[PDB]
């Protein structure tokens, strides 16, 4: 865990080399993306950084074709605001251009040692 | 056996003689109910039965002489909403008597592998 900090692991420099700055976003994803990609292999698993709202967030292709997945990296320490998660909701409904179509994300919660836990959170 | 009937714990068979009818209730209640006895130590934990909103919960003193303290079952595939947070508020205002207090509960988030996380989440 010597590294997730500076940028050696290529997957993880991939992730910092995103257009927002935020060490906390690239440590958090990074985690998630290993256990989305280790545990459950999607068919595709993106990073997507809204500078505007100011978060960075995993979306991809559950299976080709189709969607419907968007998680966001949130590690222990955040507790439940509604109004982040409904800028959340704006965030992905945003770059999936569904028009208003009732969606849902999977919060991402991490412990900063290796325990993830994924929240499923609705509208 | 005397506790079996229906299940095989007592204080589970207490659990589910709630008038409300639901299996998924009485299991992470169970557990968490647990969870807050033996390993967080409350001084009171009452399970009530909100048949109106069709949700359960526990809710007692953490610390006889406080009055907040309000935790609902979640499963870790559970999905948690925004309206339903609003509508868990409702249940907790109305239980507590108090029509505008802005209020807080805890989410005990019950993953398969029976791990307990309680997220903390406000209004």
């Amino acid at each position: 865990s010597e590294d997730a900090w500076m940028g050696t692991h290529p997957k993880y420099l991939e992730m910092m080399e995103l257009d927002i700055g935020d060490a906390t976003q690239v440590y958090v994803a990074f985690l998630v993306y290993l256990d989305l990609m280790e545990s459950k292999s999607w068919h595709e698993v993106n990073c997507v950084g809204l500078p505007e709202l100011q978060l960075i967030c995993l979306v991809g292709t559950e299976i080709e074709g189709e969607g419907l997945q968007t998680v966001v990296p949130t590690p222990i320490t955040a507790s439940l605001s509604h109004n982040r998660i409904r800028e959340i909701l704006k965030a992905s409904r945003k770059l999936q251009g569904d028009p208003d179509l009732p969606m849902s994300f999977t919060l991402a919660i991490v412990e900063s040692d290796s325990t993830i836990v994924y929240y499923k959170l609705t509208d």
